[PDB]
């Protein structure tokens, strides 16, 4: 094909030979791990010289059905040859269906596709304010968003309004107003915060996952919807990280036994195939999104819903769920158990069903030592904010791949600790 | 081997069109107006609804579709690149898509390539590297950035767009705005030239022709004297090429009708023939290097698959020589309905547009604008208008000569028959 022919006219034999490519032509605004990777296949990606490794990162979290899933590319393959594209200016075949699924799947009366993570935010934040201003009769301009700190939902100039990491933010100003950060993992902050009564929603992350994999304490969420729904506040919970299975349930909320009052799916909907996510809510609310009040070109497409419609799928079927909750649970233990007391650098061992992380401490070592020893021992993964290890592998992993990865992961630590002395 | 979608929606025992239209207004969320019908497949310029009637789709995805539906080099190529790869984040390098933006910037003439998914995140993304590169390169003071845009611009859908719009539906309380944003007519230098005596002003941002604003074509030399004004004050001009790029208009990009290179230039849509959501922001150098690690990202955003499908969708454009069918059907289109319609038709307030970008605004006093959408409809044109009135003919590039003659035709007995049907 196009793309096949005109790399090799350009003959990037090595993997130096790619790195140069990237970054003469690619706008460098990452510092990826150095790998070249030409194929993947379920917990495996393999790099242009033939050298195998675990995906440790699957998309963090967009490839929780494998790389490459058979059913997923056959039901892109199937539909693409027939329609990919109409607009919801038209009708077609595919987009009422896959919302039904999904409205059945979630539990939702209304099901808005848009396609990536940043939108599904965007979109909730447009939903939250208008309905407060239409239903609950706020004052027009008033409406404020409680969100929290290490907060991360996508790259817009709001979501980069709303956020506490500098870099995020920095010089991209001015900024969208009508945000209050509070501290996660605190209810009395939140009850504090609801006291506002132009508040409409208050928008959280049921475990942080750009911020370090924050698992709160106990309750948390349940707590928290109480509180808002005491005051008619909105309860948008972010599942385009936690959801579809990776934490050891279907949705992260169901820890708690929360129905979002709006729920955001993405990543992993798709089986990190092509860019999907949704906003799903209740008739009454969901339906202030009048004709003309909000679009996409792409959102809803019948290509991306065929392929959302097996991803989900796949998730029941291969029984993900609780593949991630015992394989997570084994993973977290091994690691406990083999590297709290030997590896003194290591603060803290966490996370929930295959979402997990290790945070080190970035003053006693150099967290990149533990990137690259993981890489040497075939393991690929890339931390947050520095110190944050993080191990998010594809849920299909087998018992014995995980088996293999899990001692890969500890002999890397364990190596970084000898080389310390 | 019936796929999930297949088996679930037999399941559904989905026969008639309405029975569709009831799951829509059921489950889909209700911010679309959709016409009635109800489209299984596309070839080309041709799309079949669910009993097989045959339509030429006259708005192509709003110019996604440039290459046609359904194209089988570009599906081959998804096909191909999604046995292999997909998605591995930017994160961890992969054999795609470094070669995929060379290809882009040597294609378009530029430095640097940013792709992102959506054109929303296209026209974000510069307005952050504008701002950004304000702060940073012109040392502008902190958070005093200002943006030009033009009234009736269409740029996508968060907030920060709703908060630079002019148009009711699109901003209506979906507020507080994002601020740093000056409002100009379209189509208007001396407009320009004033807001420009501002030095907080970061960039320009503007479309060749405005898309949703009606296929509004400016004036003459509007872009050409557009960028000397930018220049002189040492002000970026984002060109917003979305919609108008990529051989529609005749010209690979519609900035080539003034010999203008934008400072910075966004594409989408038919960048990937329609297939999967890819955008792209170019600029040189010394401006897209504002955004450093961490400081900018995405999910999906040069994914491999969407790389290969982009290559197959550019290469497509050239080797089948679009931006020259394009210019030849469009200038025999607008002849022809004005020979046609001019006169004839009195309702009909202008037909306008470049190649295959064009559009009959209709006086929505004398005559109701649906009737022609309908009357199209009747006479298997697919078209979707803008602000009610504009009635839109944008099919795909690929359009053959006989299906262009035949549909051309179509339209023209359409606006003949609401005329005496008036």
């Amino acid at each position: 094909t196009n793309i096949e022919a005109y790399r090799d006219g350009l003959k990037l034999k090595t993997e130096e030979d790619f790195f140069a490519c990237d970054r003469q032509y690619v706008c460098q605004n990452y510092a990826p791990v150095p790998v070249v990777i030409s194929k993947g296949k379920g917990a495996r990606v393999w790099d242009i010289n033939g050298n195998e490794y675990y995906d440790f990162l699957a998309g963090v979290s967009s490839l929780s059905q494998g790389h490459c899933h058979p059913r997923v590319i056959a039901a892109l393959c199937r539909q693409a040859e027939r329609l990919t594209l109409t607009l919801r200016a038209f009708g077609n075949d595919v987009t009422g269906p896959a919302c039904r699924f999904m409205a059945e799947m979630f539990g939702y009366d209304r099901v808005l596709l848009m396609n990536t993570g940043a939108e599904a935010g965007e979109s909730a934040l447009k939903i939250a304010r208008k309905w407060a201003y239409e239903v609950k009769e706020i004052p027009p301009d008033s409406a404020k968003v409680i969100l929290c700190n290490n907060n991360y939902w996508g790259r817009t100039i709001t979501a980069c309004s709303s956020s506490t990491t500098f870099d995020c933010y920095n010089n991209f100003g001015p900024f969208t107003p009508g945000f209050e950060l509070i501290d996660y993992d605190d209810v009395g902050a939140l009850e504090e915060a609801l006291k506002d009564p132009n508040v409409a929603a208050f928008f959280v992350e049921p475990i942080q996952g750009e911020g370090g994999v924050n698992v709160p304490k106990p309750g948390y969420l349940k707590r928290a919807h109480e509180l808002c729904r005491s005051k008619n506040v909105l309860l948008i919970v972010d599942e385009i990280q936690t959801g579809l299975c990776r934490t050891g349930r279907l949705l992260a909320a169901d820890h708690d036994e929360v129905h979002p009052d709006i729920l955001l799916l993405g990543k992993s909907l798709s089986a990190g195939v092509v860019p999907i996510s949704a906003v799903m809510g209740r008739a009454d609310v969901m339906d202030v999104l009048k004709p003309g009040t909000h679009g996409s070109t792409f959102g809803g497409n019948p290509l991306a819903c065929a392929v959302a419609v097996e991803a989900l799928t796949v998730l029941k079927d291969e029984k993900l769920a609780d593949r991630a909750e015992r394989l997570g649970a084994q993973f977290r233990d091994c690691l406990r158990r083999e590297l709290y007391g030997k590896v003194p650098w290591i603060k803290e061992i966490r996370g929930r069903g295959l979402l997990n992380a290790v945070e080190v401490d970035s003053d006693a070592i150099d967290p990149n030592d533990v990137v690259m020893k993981l890489k040497e021992n075939g393991i690929l993964s890339k931390p947050t904010r520095g110190r944050v290890m993080r191990f998010i592998p594809p849920l299909v992993i087998t018992d014995e791949e995980h088996r293999d990865a899990t001692t890969r992961i500890i002999k890397s630590f364990l190596a970084v600790e000898e080389e310390r002395k």
